């Protein structure tokens, strides 16, 4: 599974309950509100396939915001079962 997909999927999945997925704009606010500057053109590029690699940095205040490791995006075996998790979280949620 690709980062776009990957995600994508965290998109989808964590959000605050009775509000909906985030926004990319709210991730990007949500980033600079903890010193960290990341372009409105470049999320969508990640989000959309266009730029592929980011930096440990950037997967790392990704990870941040969707409150998991980074690993979600490195991981196989760790993507899986907590993609699995979170979805389940979802549902409680």
């Amino acid at each position: 599974t690709t980062f776009a997909a990957r995600l994508n999927r965290l998109f989808d999945t964590v959000y605050p309950p009775g509000r909906g997925p985030h926004t990319s704009a709210e991730v990007i606010a949500a980033l600079k509100a903890e010193g960290i500057t990341m372009s409105a053109p470049y999320l969508s590029q990640l989000r959309s396939g266009n730029r592929t690699n980011p930096s440990g940095a950037t997967m790392a205040a990704l990870a941040n915001f969707f409150r998991i490791k980074a690993a979600y995006f490195t991981d196989d075996e760790y993507y899986e079962k907590l993609d699995k998790e979170l979805q389940w979280l979802c549902t409680m949620r």
